[PDB]
């Protein structure tokens, strides 16, 4: 979806990505109402192609828990990726600002949205590789959407150790099952209102700890069923981890039986 650059007004810089700035803007194209957009702006030709691979793959997705591509600008500089705008930004920082201010049911709803997005990606054979609360964006109604897409390999970025399943660290075998590990980490982040996973450990400490059977403890006030689901995501045997359809189904059952959520350590 090449977009005429005259249709785009950039309004403010709102963040930084791995290739450049993130801005808020407005897109108005003939036939369509004006919408608010987020804009990544961009190097070698390989880096340009890596940058744009995000748009290539995002444009192929359509799901309420996956950020929607509006278009790209490639015929002028800077080159741009334009998406729907998520007013509340990254989930880890949104939760820190809102520490202790959402109910367990609301937090489960967020996790259910993220798990539905992942179920869709897994169904499309897309392995995310960087599933982390920082890559979940949150709109005005607490709707959570998966972001940070691309087809580049890590050295691309560096493997995100704290979020990465042990077999993906050791052997670089990334699968939807290693994403399920990362999802368990995201659950822990959400229930801890955006605490850093393993905050008191270095990357190497995390690698060594997981190998020696350490798992993150239940966050304060975290329902035991939610922590058990984390522990299930963090099974060493990747084939024993629940798949995303089972994850969504587990969360939906908790939402049906909220009394279950009152059991805490
Ligand atoms: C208003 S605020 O200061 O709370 C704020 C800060 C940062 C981001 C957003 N929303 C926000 N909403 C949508 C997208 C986005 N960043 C991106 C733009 C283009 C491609 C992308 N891939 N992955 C992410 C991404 N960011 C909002
Ligand atoms: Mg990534
Ligand atoms: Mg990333």
């Amino acid at each position: 979806k090449e977009i005429d650059v005259s249709y785009v007004k950039i309004e403010e810089v709102i963040g930084a990505g791995e290739f450049g700035e993130v801005c808020r803007g407005r897109l108005k194209a003939p036939g369509k109402k004006e919408s608010c957009v987020a804009i990544k702006t961009l190097y070698t030709e390989r880096q340009r192609r890596e940058f744009l691979s995000e748009a290539s793959i995002m444009g192929q997705f359509e799901h309420p828990n996956i950020i929607r591509l509006e278009g790209v600008v490639t015929n002028s500089m800077p080159v741009m990726i334009l998406t729907e705008f998520m007013e509340n930004g990254a989930l880890d920082s949104f939760l820190r600002l809102n520490d202790g201010q959402f109910t367990v049911i609301q937090l489960v709803g967020m996790l259910r949205g993220i798990a539905s997005g992942m179920r869709y990606l897994a169904e499309m054979s897309y392995v995310h590789r960087d599933l982390a609360a920082r890559n979940i964006l949150v709109n005005s109604n607490l709707v959570c959407k998966v972001s940070d897409f691309g087809l580049s390999r890590f050295l691309g970025g560096k493997i995100p150790i704290r979020w990465t399943a042990p077999e993906a660290i050791a052997f670089r075998k990334f699968t939807s099952a290693s994403d399920a590990w990362s999802y368990g980490i995201v659950m822990w982040e959400v229930m801890s209102f955006g605490e850093r996973p393993y905050w008191d450990m270095s990357n190497q400490d995390v690698i060594n700890a997981i190998e020696q059977d350490y798992r993150l403890p239940p966050p304060p006030d975290c329902p035991t069923s939610l922590h058990q689901l984390m522990l299930d995501c963090w099974q060493k045997d990747r084939n024993a981890r629940p798949r995303f359809p089972q994850v969504v189904s587990a969360l939906d059952k908790m939402i049906r039986n909220p009394a279950s959520l009152k059991i805490v350590a």
